[PDB]
This record gives structure tokens, sequence and C-alpha cells, in this order.
């Protein structure tokens, strides 16, 4: 049993354990409060039932509290008693784009616009500081109550000292299903997936905005070398020329944007 009263030794912070906000794999998350200043974040309880594995978490907590960016999902600190390892974050109320993508499916074009360039943004950020995601998913794309994307799970992320265009292929991917629906490759069989993958099989629309599709296939071309970096995806035509609105309402969680 998690404690009600999340405690540090370095610190020595009282957490109160509160609203449960879900599971990811193997941590159980929780809305904690700091009893002292009253503020809200978002507390991951991993057992040590878990962590070979202890190695992998410990690279993950060292890339993600360096990390410092309005994109990136804040790190608050992280410490540990004798049963649970526990680490302080930015809260993100509104789940993540994964949620939005089932509950709408295909998104306005300004909408992906506005996700895509926070993303990238964020990307930007990550790359500039030698730090390769390559776990980018909608899955992992997190939404605050202002419809701030916030990227999150470093988990499988690496520093350096494949390498950054892992990253661009998954935006790919990304603003694909933004636009379009469903996965570019993604299939119910895992190993059919793989193969379309290998072989670069998948095809955009032709009602699809030829400015987007074209943005799309670089992204995902085949040879990564031949992959837009980072940078030059900012002042891609897909963002200079549409509308791109600065912010969204929250009720793109469910329906399409008025903007009024």
């Amino acid at each position: 049993e998690i404690p009600d009263v999340l405690v540090d030794p370095r610190t020595m912070k009282r957490y109160m354990r509160g609203r449960f906000l879900g599971k990811g794999g193997f941590a159980k998350c929780y809305e904690i409060t700091d009893m002292d200043t009253k503020e809200v974040f978002a507390g991951k309880v991993v057992p040590k039932s878990m962590l070979h594995q202890k190695e992998k978490m410990s690279t993950e907590i060292a890339i993600h509290k360096s990390l410092d960016n309005p994109h990136v999902v804040g790190f608050h600190g992280f410490f540990e008693d004798d049963d649970f390892v526990y680490v302080v974050l930015e809260i993100c109320r509104r789940r993540s784009l994964l949620e939005l993508h089932k509950r709408r499916k295909a998104v306005t074009e300004p909408e992906a616009r506005y996700f895509m360039r926070q993303t990238i943004q964020g990307v930007q950020y990550l790359h500039n500081n030698r730090v390769i995601h390559r776990d980018l998913k909608l899955g992992n794309l997190f939404l605050n109550d202002d419809m701030d994307v916030k990227i999150g799970d470093f988990g499988l992320a690496t520093k350096i000292e494949h390498s950054f265009e892992v990253d661009i292929w998954s935006l790919g991917c990304i603003l694909y299903t933004l636009l379009v629906g469903k996965p570019p490759f993604e299939t119910s069989c895992l190993k059919e997936t793989y193969i379309r993958i290998k072989k670069n099989e998948y095809s955009v629309p032709r009602h699809i905005n030829p400015v987007a599709s074209a943005l799309i296939r670089r992204m995902l071309h085949a040879d990564p070398t031949l992959r837009p970096s980072v940078a030059e995806l900012l002042t891609d035509e897909f963002f200079t020329s549409g509308y791109a609105p600065m912010r969204l309402p929250t009720s793109c969680l469910t329906v399409p944007p008025r903007f009024s």
C-alpha cells in the first residue's frame, strides 16, 4: 500500500497523495499536494517489485532532471523509501494527445499546426541539449489545463556527448495520425507493422493538403539523411501558410473548434 503522506529525507517536504491519475506500465500516478506550500504536482509511484531495470530508470531520472522547457514535463525532484520510488513532476490534468485522438479522430489542420509547433519546439530544445527522446508518440504528448503540450516519458531517452532523426520519424507519424485519423503503419499484428516500417509502406491520401503530405513524406523518409532537421521543421510551408491559432480551447478534447 502506498502511504497517504509521501515524505523525503532530502527536502523533508510532505506530499499528500490525492486523486488517482492513471497507470503507466509499471508506474501508478497520483495528484500530490505539497502540505506546506499547497502546490499541486503529479506523483509518479514505481514499486521496488520491479526495478538491469534499476539502471534504466536511473538514466531516465538523470536525463529528465536537467531539462527545463515550457514544452517538456517539468521535473521537480525524486526520492525513495524501502517500498516505492517517487518522482515529482509537473501536473498535466488533461491526459495526452492519444486520448484526444481516440475521441476526435482526424483533427482540423489548424489544430495539428498548433500541436505540432509546440511539440517540435519541445523536441528542438531536447536536440539542442543533445537529448534524443526515441519514444515520441501521442501517448507521451501530455496536455495541461491550458491545452499546452508537455513532452514526457524519457524512459527510452538517451544523451550524446541511429541519432536525432528517429525523433523526426516519430513526429512524422504523429502529424500523419492527427491529420488522417489513423497511424501510418500501425495494425493489429505487430509483426506486420514492423514489416511496413522496414519497407516504408504507408499511404497519405490524395485529399490531404499537398503541403502537409509533402512534409510527412520528408519526415518519414527511408533515408534518415534526407529527413528534415528539427530546425527546418518550424520554418516549413505547412506552418507559415495556413491558419495557426496561438491558443486552443479545452473543447478540442471532444469537438472541433469554432474559434470564437
